[PDB]
This record gives structure tokens, C-alpha cells and sequence, in this order.
């Protein structure tokens, strides 16, 4: 392997609230001027194609069904429009560029974390494994065979979000894989500081705290009624900055409430010193304790072989 | 995909008993008289060419070996006369067409369904997946790889008929490829209420449900004995209507003893927002339970490179 | 489609034995006496130009060669005289005609079946695909895209020899091209009446059996000693008759010591009800089982681009 | 191979109708008498256990469903009493054993072969591959994983049931295993010596042709009414004998009207002076032809790593 | 490639006639002697286990078919004893061996070589492709996936049979795969000089060329009768030689009447000065001629998937 | 189709070395010579007109230019006076003439066949696929779509030159046409025996072996250095004979390296004993092995719709 010396940057911004095709340009806009500095990885907050679903737990379950109806005809597919003119400013610019979308799947929904190359090609994608307590009614289930890695020309890239930081098999997970620089994306209200940072003490590698921010249009659409509006304003906005394998900032911090852009030179050479002291995966573990990691994917109905078919064309009958 | 909404029709009538020459004529008849309220989609009842098999019902194995030879001179080839005159019906009114046939094939009949579109040629065919308790000693078996549903402009669509909403795996099978909109047809004394009222529910789809009448062209033919001519009286007769994602009746209903049609408005957006509740191929699954579906063609035998002879004609020689 | 009514007759014969110029007169003779009583299609036994190889089963490997010099010279090799006197024939009367016999092209023998429409045209020819045990070293190979079967005014028809009735794959291979109407030949010798009776049962169809009878010039030279003389004398007697698809003959036997012609009157439609019971090649089979018949014609050396020569002449150099 | 040399009889009888306990105990006196004259194989006639449903054969739907329910009760099952008391027989007289009756799995009947080897225990199964014409109402569907041959003491042994042996492929995949020794159960009606002589030159083996009488029993519980009666009295009854591979039998015709048995002498290398002329899977072949025969086991729903589950004692409560 | 050089022994010997037994233990004292003066490959003539079928072509049809019937009992098949007391002497001197034999497969019976390397294991096996004139009734066809040839300790290793070195699409499919040294087995009476001095030039390797001697103890046996004891003297006797790539004999003739070996020292890179002329596969080409070469086995019944067995014991029962 | 019989000759003789006007003459009176004895068929040895070029095999790539600057002024150039005194001396007598020579394209020459026939005119045309290894450097190249096979009086006739013998292939090219008599052209040095000897076993014509001989005056204009004339007499010297279908001599061959004729009786129908053994392009074949051979003319450039065109007279100037 190689140990590559780069500038990365991170985005702190909101969209254009339930609406994709507006939200879609306004990312195009924001990556050329990010792309702009030089800085050669760009990475955006949490659920930003089209918006994070807080009506999901202002009101009681029957007050979501009319708001998710209008979420669901403004999701991504992997062939939509939505992917072209993210693909065409990457290869416009010659950047890594890592984004979150909600995915129409089946006719069910998801949400991903989705990758693109400087070539412009689509590298993968990964799926939430997990719901949590304001999610478990929009979103469906995770799967086991989408947990890549990737080897790259900047290192090995991955990146968790939200609370799969709580949980301690991931962590392990990611680690076996030998990551080197990981992007990891909050919506804002979660207390994000200090998970983020045991993170990147516990597997030796760069973060990037990404995070978004409260606008007056998604309150207007969302609140009804005066105890939901001033309930509303009862959550904490969020902030990002990127942290070394040490556990202290690099990156200034970018103002706890405006639209904004953060950025850093990362020497990733620098993480062999503390792969010193602890590996969790190596040296550092014992022959009593283990893990089983199945990796095949399982859909609940697999197609074998998949054909088209034949018409009987007007002109031949 | 688009999410439409148009006017749907479904009509309750009885074949010219055995003979497929009158019956097509009687077919048209009523295309053109339902295309006229302006409906964009028009469904028949079961096996309505040239008509379902009572005789199986009424007598010993032997008995229905001589009704059986002259069913088999009225079955449905594919380049038949009998799919021209359909396929003129279906043009001049631009209109989707599902009708019901004795499908014939090298030696034996199958039971099948064709689709027509507005341009005038077929989209596909599906064929019975196994016959019922009478109907097992004429009908051929059916094949895994030929249950389409078709992507269109009024929504994905397909079709099934008798006692296939009591098998769940099938039921599946079409969920799996997201359906919207859905015929089940029934020969009417079979009890067709209950399994297409759960089958609405389960996948959350418009149901057409629609179903022959019996007629005197049925009692001068079928039963000689007077003990079969008064067992035949003991029948049920059908109910054709049509039923929301809810459950419940959207359309009127057709009285329970005449020939006629019922319609109603359709409107496709309205299957997004009871996909919160259940959704059985999506987010409501488990990694415990998951299906096998093999699609690919396996007739008896499979011919490779067809090749065409050549004749020393007589002024050569 | 439709079901025909129609006289057959099947003709038991013997060849002027290895003289072709005699042979073909004798067959035309048979057939504008045959055609006399009104019937639509007439057949012969197998290898009745110029004559069936005998002497492959009375003397060793050696003995054989001197009387191949002379089969040689006697093959029909297509086109010919040999062929112009049948289409002629054919014509002159209106009758279908299927003849057997040995053909040439390159440098080997083959045995063939010939088949003339009431026009005087060829329809078609067919290869044995397998020699016996004692012609093995006579005739060469057979191909798998020479196995027509052909539709015509008097229904589906088409024809086999000899031991291919002892093979399962080929009732499979014609069955699935859905024959009506069946012609059989064999030479005498192998008790031909149990293998070509079964067939019938397990296809569905009128088959035509016919053989050949032993003569004095066919022994007087191929008998060169008395050990071969009392030797060739013990061979079995052959049989000429029409069964029907229940299994029992419907014409008489032609008497086994003589020449003479069996003919009956049959009704095509009459199949219908016997496919009732058994359909192998449909709804009679199972998935776990199927066949490949890989129908491309081989040649051992192909021509691509056939051209024809152009020359220089006296009187322009 | 070993070649072996032997004695085998094939037995002719009537069980006690659809009565279980009865029918088994009849095999205990009729298989220790026929082991007694010295014959090493015995086998019996089609669906012997508790009996063939002759009530199918007339009356219709309700009429054979009443019946239906005491055919249920009566059918054996895998590991039950009826097994543990003809495997005493099989071990005190050191013989094989082949009975064939209706066994049971999960919800479904299915007509079955039972093989036993004289060391006491069940050797194998076979399992019916298609109804016949009457029986599709009654029995399940058969499975390709479940066509052996057996290998030990007496050449290979293998066998079919009814119109098995009018199905070109199942004589073929056959062949493919070189079976030597064959069984063949037929039912009374529609029993032919044809489709069984056929089968012995076409695999070249003995045969071993059996079949059932009716009985005075039968008649006032099949048949409720005098035309039915008048009616069944009117089917043919089966034969019984043992075929060489010459096509000729090698035992006397046992009577049409008793409880007898057929008993010869076998000696399987005179099969090798006949496998000379021809091999259907062998060398009398050609590459244009062939069979793809697929054999994994193929249960509906299959079960993996099943367990036995842990429990609490009302001592521990 | 590597260019090893070696001495090389042509073994000429007789068999005792039609005894396995007899015949497969004076090959391991033959193979034994030649071996143990210091050659490091050793070839045997034309079908010397049990022995070459000489009764083929000295009587009619009637009075072979009582040989093949000790013929047959007599075969080698896959994994027999002889094969067994040959691998161990093949490992008890490490030298490279080829033999060729009747191997018996399934129920059919074919001609083959069998080739066996110094660690004791089998390296592949070809079968003869179409047989010779009075040969074509024993043994069956071969096909064309089993051509192979193989890189080897030693050079390139393959080899032909019979008549095989008379087809020209032979000749260009092995020199297609770059054989160096090459051995050709014949049984003792065709014209043999010139149909492998050709062979030598045509591939530019050197050969080994190997026969089989008559012993009065088979004509003793093989006939009975006077006339074929006179005939069966007349016949030539084979040579055994090895020759160069210029067409040169290397070393001494071999005596006409006696058992016996040729030694040779081969020198592989001696070729390197013939390649300069000609090479038919490379250099010594042209665009508008070119060869089709089918390599995929082709059993006339390809088994999938294989399944084991389950039987109930009789401690269980 | 006939089997003729006639007297055919072969001519060992020497051109005027490099002079086209003597040896033209030379072959007059050695044509009005041989057919004054009675024979049909006339066969010269290689590259007659006008001598085949020793002046390639000694010395460099500089030296052979100064010797090709003459031989380029004596090609036939076709039309040509060179070949209307051939064409009256083949009409004089009454006899088919095979004759050989350096042909002239534009700017290229080429090695043909020229073939007259007893009408006096040229029926067509062979040229030679590719070269000799010396010759490579004077002499152009062949085409696929020049592969003559005359159909004549005298049977099917054809011929090879020098190498062609040696490439497998190429004998199944002419096969495949139904050759029956050829000529061999050698100019010496190369060894013809047994490459010839094994063409007529192979593919069972008769074959007129021809050669040339040295005439001291070539050598004595080529030579300058001594060593040039002491290496030049290392090479090996002539021969002539004619060949039957048996492989072996009907003539005697001429009897010294001297100027001289060879002839013998010919009986086309002889051929037909050996066509029993083997026929490589026929039955003595198999299905994995094929050929392409593809005849189309292609030259470099083909015109299309050549036409003249018109001249200015000095009247219309």
C-alpha cells in the first residue's frame, strides 16, 4: 500500500426542505465552490437528498401519514436524474464526493450513504443497519453484505453515521477491514462531540464531524399547532470540525449556527505512530473472545437467471 | 414512475356456449359498447373463449371423453383468426384489453391470459400455474417462468384467476415485482368474495373481481340424465365488483344473476400511504424466512438454431 | 388446422435384386396400379433401389468387397433418371409417394427416404441416423437436422426404418414435431411387429408397416457355396399391415409368402380422444427431465460463397 | 460386476379392501410360502397396500370424496407399525422384497415402492412420477431425486408402475444406470403385455410382469347404484409372467382368476449375448441428441440446521 | 518450455489371448526389465489388455457373437486391479508409461490408452475416434473432448491409433497443440511405414512406432474350421522403429518374428533445426482456409448434481 | 458420371535455362513425341517455363537481384504468343496437357498450373498457396478461390505442387471435390517418395509423380566462385514414376537421372475396391471436427462496371 498526503473538506448546510430538484442544484453549486480551494474529498451532512423527517416525532403516528406521502414522491432511484447531475460535477472536478440520499427500493424506502469517483462512476453504497426511535416508522432495515471498504488512491475510505457509533460490533467490523479516513454524518439534535471522538482514538484514523442546520422554511411546513411550534425550538443545533487519531480538533470549528465550509491538510503517513500503542484487531486482543461476520446477501426473494420476454409486433399479425 | 389516475370497467356475461366462431363476435360487442363511457382498461371473466368445462363436474372419466373431442377443435392458436378480430377491437378504441382463452399448443390445451395494448399487439401471456379438483383431467400443467407483470402507462399491472389466491408463495411472487393494479377472475362457482377481498389487503392493490353466469346454452348440452340436469341447480353464482387498498367496495355492485358492467375511478397515488402500515417484500421481513424463484424457460425439449429445408421444385428436375 | 379423410395402401414387393435400370420400372408399374383404387399415399420397403445388402450377413469382411463394386455403380445419385421416372409418375397420377433407397454424394453411400407432393416436386429427403449391426460396414453416418417432419393437405407426415423404433430419444424427437399420419419400413428378419406396434400407442398415430420378400435371383448369385446356401435359407418372413392408435390392426395382413397390397380408409380426426389419455412430449412430463436437439446441419467441409469458374476460348486466344 | 444365478417369482392376489391391518397380515402367509419353494426376489402388484381406487373410475367429485376420507385413515406412513411387520419376513426368510402401497407425508398422499434387503432393512424408495388418467385427483406429484437402482447380490435391480413405461424418457433415463433385473406393477384395468415386451428389448433385461384380480368384496362398497354396477363389471383383468430380453416369456401364463404365483430361473449373464446389437445410451448414439437429467432433492419448503428445543419440569416450577 | 533429453524404449511383444488375468502380470515384469536399463519412457502396441480382436474379420456375424461374450467378462474398467498392479510399477521405477486396453464403460465397451506419471497417478486417457472396417462391430465411438496432450517432465507428450494417422483434421488438431515426442500404437498387419514416416515430417517430432506378434496358442482357439486356418496365415507382421523429425530411422529395426525392444536417445532440441521449413499451424498459413474445433464433453446423458442415500437400519425398523 | 479407362504419360526433361524461346520449342516436340505413342494425358515437371530458379539458393539478398532483373523479361505474361504455340500443339494431337510456369500479374509474378484441353482451348487455372523457403523472396503469393477440380471425359482431375503435400488441411480441400486422378510437381532436391506415396494411400487417386533434371549450363552461368560450384553439387538428384491406389508403382520408374518418359495403363473403376476402407471427407468422419473453406475473389483491388473510353479523332479536331 501507499500513504498519500491531500487537502479534505467538510460541509455544514440544509436543503431546500422536501423538495429534491432544488436540493440536487443547490449541491452542485456548494461542491464547485468546495472544489474550488483544491481540497480533493468532499463530504455532506446527514439525509440531505431531500431532508431529515422531524415530523416523524413532533406528533403522534397517525399526524406522519400525510407528510409521508409527499416524502415518498421526492426519494432517489440508482438510474433517477438525481444521479447524472451529481456524477457530471464530480467528473467536472476530479474530487472523491460522499453523499446521503433516501433510496425507493421495491416499492420500499432506505436510507445510504452513496460514493463517487473521480472518473465519475458510482463505487458502492451502504445501508443504515439500524432504525432509531424518531426513524423506526419511516425507514426500513439494514443489511449485512453492504459494509464496504474501499481501496483508493487517498487511502482506504469508509464511513458509518448517525448512532451506529453506540454500538460496539461495527466498530469492530470497520476496523477488521483496515480503514485509514472515515466520514461520519449527524442530522444535529443527537449529542454527537464525544462518540465521534472515542471513535477515533478506538480505530486509529481522521474523522470528519458533518452536520446540518435548522432553517425557517422546514418549521413553517412541519409545525401546526403553538405547543408543536415552541416545542420545536427545545433541540440543540449541531456544529462540525475534523479530529486526528489523538482525539483533538485539527480543523478550526465552523460557527454553531451558519452555512459553511470547514477544511485541513491530512498526512495519513501520521497514523502509524498510534497503531503503536493499541490495534484491536492485532496484537492488541485475546484468543477467548470472537466474532462471526456473514457477508452474503440474502433479499427476501432472489430472481435465478433473470430473462426478458417476446411481442407479437402489429405488423406481423 | 408517474402515479395516474383514469377510469376502469369490469363486465359480468356468458360465452355463446362451445362455439368460438359466435363468441369472439359477442366479445366485440361488448369492447365496444364499454369503450364508449370512456374507461381506459376492460377485463373478462374466466376461460371466456370458447367457455369453462361443466362437464367434468357432472360425470365419470369416461363421459367427458365425448365433449372433450369437440372442445378441441374450438381451442385458440396464437396467429388465429380469433386474435386478429381482438386485436382490430383493441385498436380502433385504444383501450388495454386482458380476456381469458383455450390456449392450444403442439398436442395439448392450456388455460391462459393475453394483454393488449392501445398500438394493437400483444404485451404477454401468463398461464395456470396447476388445475383444481374437475378441470386436472383436460387443462396441461403450467410453467414458473411465464407470471409477467407489466410496466405501462397506466401503472404496473398483472392478473390471476381461480384458486391461486389460496397459495401464499405465488401470492408473493407477484409483490415481489410490485404490482398497482390487479384482475382476478373467477368461473363463478367457486366462492370468489373472501380470498380477493384479503388479497386487496395483503398487497395492497385495486382488485377487479369478475365472474361468469350460467344460461340455458349450458343445461341442453351439458347434463343428458335427469339426475345430472337436477345436480346441476346446486350451483352458486358470482358477485363482479370492484374493491380499494382499504378493503372495501369502490365501485356499485353487478346484481347477482344478470349480464351487465360495472366502473369505477381510479386513482394510483392513493396505494403510497397505506404502504406504512404492512409492506410483506419490503421493511416487514426477517432473515430467517426467504423464497426461491427460478424464472427461466424449460420446455420438454428445447429447439437450437432452427433451420429451414430446401425444395427441388418441378421445373428444375 | 384441419382433419382429412383419405385411402392409404402399403406395398409388399421385391426388386429386380441389384439391377436399378429394371428396379425403377417395377416401381412404376406398383404405383399406376395402386393409384387405380383412389388412394392419397402410397409406401415402400426399405432399400428397395436397387436392393437390400444381404451378403453382409453370410460371409467375413473379405468376401463383401467384391460385391460393393458392383452396389456402387448402382446408387441413385440424385438428380437422375432415377428420380425423373418417379416425379413423373407421380404426376401422372395425384398421389403423395414415399420411396427408400441407397444414395450417393462425394465418395460414400448413404440410405435415404424420398418423398414426392402430387406436383412432382421433392418436399424433402431423411437420413438413417444409425446403421445395424451387419449394414454397419456399408452405408455411412446419419445428421440431426434431417429429421423433418412435413404439413400437408392429408395432415402432419413423416417416417423411420429399421431399428430406430428400439430408441427412446427419437419417439421423443418426432412426437414434439407433433406427426398424425406415420410410414415404417424393415427388410424382413428382425421380428419387426411388437417394436413397430408400440410406437403407435406411444405417439398417437396410424402407422403404415411394410416389408420385403425374399426371391430366387437374390439368393442364386449371392450363394457361392453349399455352407452359405442351408445358412441363408433359415432366415424369418416378413409382414405388411395398418394399425390404428388403439393399438389393433384395421386392415388385413397381406399373405407372408407373396407380393400384394393392403390398403384402409382412415379419419385423422379420430386421434383426438386417444391424446386424452397421454401427451409425453405435454402436460404428461416433469421438470427434472428434458432434451437438447441441436438442429444445425454440419457438414464435414462447408463452402462459403459458392462462385462458378470463368474460362478462355479458341477462338478468342 | 459378478454376474450372479438364480430363482424369482412374481405373485397374483386381491388385498382385503381399504383395510390396513388385514392386507398386511395376507403379505406375511403369501411371502414365507413363496420363499419356501427357494426363490430369492418376490414383488407385488400396484398400489397393494391397502388398495388401488377403483372408485375414482366412476360417480363423480362427491361421490369419490366420502370415500376419500376411510382411504386416509388406512395409508401407511415412513416409520409405522406396517413396515415393522413385513421387515420380520424379510430378515427370517433371507429374500429381497418389493411391495408397493400409498404412503403418507405432511398433509398429502403419494403411491409408492418399498425395497428390502435381507439383512432386515428398507435399501430404498421410489416415488411416482405423473398420475394416470383417474388417479390425478388422489395421489401428489412425484420427484426426480427419488429413481434409483440398487447395486448388490443379484445384479442391479431397479422398476416402474402403470404407463411409466409409455414415456420414452423415463425408459431412458433408466438405461443411462444399467439396471439388469426389472419389476413391473401393473394395476387389473387397462393391463398390456405391449408396452412390457417392449421394454425388455429396449433396455435388454428379465421382466418381471405383475398384476392384481378383482375380488367378491369389492362390489357392494365401490358401486351404490345398479348402473354403476351393471357398469363395472364390464373392465378387463391383468396377466402375469416373466420375459426374457429375447422378447419371448420364460414362465407359464398364470390363470386370469386366481391367487397364484409365476416362478423361473434367472441367469443374468445371458444378458451380455444380446447388449451386442445394441445400446440405446452406448454406442448406438449420435452427438445431436441428448438429455439433461437433473436429480437434487427438491422439497417445497426445506429445512436447515433444524434443533431440537430446551424445556422446564414441573418439579423445577 | 524447457528441452530435457532421455532414452526412449518401443516395446514389441504378444499377450496370452484373452486372458486379463495372465496378460496384466507379464506387463509388470516387461515393464520392470525395459526400466531397469535405464529408459526413462515406455509405449506398448495396439489393444495388448486382454488382447486384439482377430475373430472380427475370419468368420460371419453369427460366429463372433459367442466370443465378444468372453470378450466382454474380460474388459478393464476404471477402477479395477489392473489398473492398480500397474500404477505400482510405474512408481517403483519412475519412468512415464503408456498401454492401451478394452475399457469398459457403463454397459458399452471402448478402445483406449491410459498414460501414468512417476509420482504413481494417472495424467489423462484417449479414446480411438472411428473404428476400422471389420472393427466398427466390437467397440463403439469415441469423442472429441478426450484429445488431449500434455505438459510434461519430459517434453510434450500424445498419440494416435491405427488408421487415425490417415485423417488429415487429426494430424492439424494435435500439431495445433505443440506436441515434441510422440508414440503410435498399430496391431500388427496394415502397411505401417509409410502412414507414420509422413507423420514424422508432417509434425516435424519424433515417433515411436509399435506392434503386437501372432502366437500359435490363439489359432488354436479363434478358428475351428479348416478354411480359416489356411486364411488366417496369409496375414503380414508389424514393425518397430523409432525415427527423427527429418523422416530418418534412429535406431535397429526390430526382427519380424520375435518379442523384443528398441532403445533410442532423444534429444528434444534437435527439432529446432526443422521448424525453419515448415510449420502448419503457424507461419506456413493462409487467411481462406481454417479449422472449427468442438472441445466439450458429450455424454449422451449428462448427470447434475449428485445425492447419496438414507437407509433405516434394522436396530432403528 | 462415368468410370473411364485410357493410357496416361509423365515427361523428365530440362528447359533452355532462363530462354522462353527455346523452351517452348522443347515442349512441342516432347508433346508431338508422347502423343505419337498413344497416350491421353501429358505432365511436366515444376516451373517449366521458364526454369525454376537454383539462383535463389546461394548467396545473399544482393547477389539474387542481379539474376531476377531477367528472369522478370521471360514471364508469360497471359494472353501471350508463349501460349498459342502450346494451344496448337494440344490440337494437333488430341490429348489433355498439364503445363507449368511463372506468370505475370501487373507487376508481380506468380507460380501457376495451366491446364489445356483437346478443343485446344485453356479450361483453367491453379496457383500455389504459398512458397518454398528459398523461393519466398522471388515469387508472389496464393489465393483461396483457385482451387481448380476439372470434371472431363477422363474422370475428375487436379494437381499439387512441391510442399502443398505437407500441409494436412489441404488434402481435405480437394477432397471434399471428388478428385480421382492427379498430377505431383517436384523440381528434385526435396524428398517426393514418400510424401507422395502417402497423398495416394490417403485420399486413393492415382498419382503421376514428375520431376526435373540439372543440365551443367545452369550451373555454369550461376556459379562464379568455386565454392558457389562446390556446394551446388551437394544436391540430390531426380525422379519419375506413376502410382496406384494401393500405394505402390504401376510403372517402372525412369531409369537414370537423363531426359526420358514414364507411362502406364489407367482403369478409373479400380478406385471403387478402396472407398470401402476409408473415405476421410464421408463416413469415416466425426461431428467435433470441421473445415471452412471460404472461395471468394478478392483481389487487392477489384474494379467494378469496367468500361472504355472515347477519342478526339483528328477529323472532329
Amino acid at each position: 500500500s501507499i500513504y498519500p498526503k491531500f487537502r479534505a473538506a467538510a460541509v455544514q448546510a440544509a436543503p431546500i426542505y422536501l423538495n429534491l430538484e432544488a436540493s440536487v442544484e443547490k449541491s452542485c453549486e456548494l461542491i464547485d465552490e468546495a472544489a474550488s480551494n483544491g481540497a480533493k474529498l468532499v463530504a455532506f451532512p446527514e439525509a440531505f437528498l431531500p431532508g431529515y423527517p422531524w415530523f416523524a416525532f413532533i406528533g403522534h403516528p397517525e399526524y406522519t401519514r400525510k407528510f409521508y406521502h409527499e416524502l415518498y414522491k421526492n426519494a432517489v432511484e440508482i438510474p433517477s436524474l438525481a444521479i447524472q447531475k451529481i456524477s457530471e460535477a464530480a467528473k467536472r472536478n476530479e474530487t472523491y464526493v460522499c453523499i446521503s440520499c433516501s433510496e425507493k427500493d421495491g416499492g420500499s424506502l432506505y436510507l445510504a450513504q452513496l460514493w463517487f469517483n473521480p472518473n465519475g462512476d458510482l463505487i458502492g453504497k451502504h445501508r443504515k443497519m439500524r432504525a432509531s426511535v424518531a426513524e423506526r416508522l419511516i425507514w426500513g432495515d439494514g443489511s449485512g453484505s453492504m459494509m464496504p471498504v474501499f481501496q483508493t488512491e487517498i487511502g482506504n475510505l469508509g464511513g458509518l453515521m448517525c448512532w451506529e457509533h453506540q454500538v460496539p460490533l461495527d466498530l469492530m467490523a470497520m476496523n477488521a477491514q483496515n480503514e485509514q479516513v472515515h466520514v461520519a454524518s449527524w442530522p444535529g439534535y443527537f449529542d454527537d462531540e464525544i462518540s465521534s471522538r472515542y471513535y477515533a482514538i478506538a480505530t486509529q484514523t481522521f474523522v470528519l464531524m458533518t452536520s446540518s442546520i435548522y432553517t425557517e422554511e422546514m418549521k413553517e411546513m412541519i409545525c401546526l399547532t403553538q405547543e408543536q411550534r415552541d416545542y420545536f425550538e427545545t433541540f440543540k443545533s449541531g456544529h462540525t470540525c475534523i479530529y486526528g487519531p489523538d482525539g483533538e480538533p485539527i480543523s478550526d470549528m465552523v460557527p454553531a449556527e451558519t452555512e459553511g465550509i470547514a477544511y485541513a491538510e491530512i498526512d495519513v503517513e501520521r497514523v502509524i505512530d498510534y497503531k503503536y500503542y493499541i490495534d484491536p484487531a492485532g496484537h492488541y486482543s485475546n484468543q477467548s473472545l470472537s466474532m462471526n461476520f456473514n457477508q452474503q446477501p440474502t433479499p427476501v426473494v432472489k430472481h435465478l437467471n433473470h430473462q426478458k420476454n417476446e411481442v407479437f409486433t402489429y405488423e406481423d399479425i
